[PDB]
């Protein structure tokens, strides 16, 4: 069994606004399988062949709530400008520290759960330290910046019932956030 867009729920579903439940670790086969299918989905969505074979909208991350599972699980598969790949399948991911300084994609953010465009900068912390447990069972401590840090914040926001547009400015989507700068290479 594998995930497709049919499994992705859209905004309006209360689950997207609830706080995902902590995953009991060591993880069960069920939760492991859920997470395995999540990272498979994200990676397949970036392969033209597979994306068409299952009509998948390309994306660089996914949170369990998005597929109807209210548990703390995320999948991230993003490559930065330097060609550095950040591929993670995680249980109970949490930001233990974030920079005061912020950043943002000038073209905004999109979400697989949102069938519409919401223009405006989505302020994000430039640097974050994340602690979680990999699908492989090992605890991990990741220090991210730039695009990878942005994707992690977006996915973890999903686990706390937060949507990307909740961060967009009030009646001035393009105002420069205090102490910040557009995403750098
Ligand atoms: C940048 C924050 C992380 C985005 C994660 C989403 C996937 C998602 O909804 N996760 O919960 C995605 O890939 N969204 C894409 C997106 O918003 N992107 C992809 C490149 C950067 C940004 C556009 O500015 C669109 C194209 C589906
Ligand atoms: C509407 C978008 C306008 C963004 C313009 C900046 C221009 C710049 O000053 N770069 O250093 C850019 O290309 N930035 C990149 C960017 O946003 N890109 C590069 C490829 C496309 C787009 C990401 O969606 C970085 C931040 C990743
Ligand atoms: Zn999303």
């Amino acid at each position: 069994h594998m995930l497709t867009m049919k499994d992705v729920i859209r905004e309006g579903d209360p689950i997207l606004r609830n706080v995902a439940e902590e995953v009991s670790l060591p993880a069960s086969e069920e939760d492991t399988t859920t997470l395995k299918e999540m990272i498979e989905f994200v990676i397949n969505s970036q392969d033209p062949e597979m994306a068409e074979k299952y009509s998948l909208r390309p994306g660089i991350g996914l949170a369990a709530p998005q597929i109807g599972v209210s548990k703390k699980m995320i999948a991230v598969h993003v490559t930065d400008a330097d060609g550095t790949l950040y591929s993670h399948a995680l249980f109970n991911p949490k930001i233990i520290s974030h920079s005061v300084e912020r950043t943002y994609l000038q073209g905004g953010e999109g979400c697989l759960s949102v069938d519409r465009e919401v223009p405006g900068y989505v302020p994000r912390y430039t640097r974050i330290t994340v602690k979680a447990t990999s699908i492989n069972g090992e605890e991990v401590k990741l220090r991210l910046k730039g695009l990878p840090a942005i994707v992690f914040q977006h996915e973890i926001d999903h686990l706390n019932g937060v949507m990307f547009y909740d961060h967009i400015n009030k009646e001035n989507p393009f105002a420069a956030p205090d102490d910040s700068k557009p995403l750098e290479r």
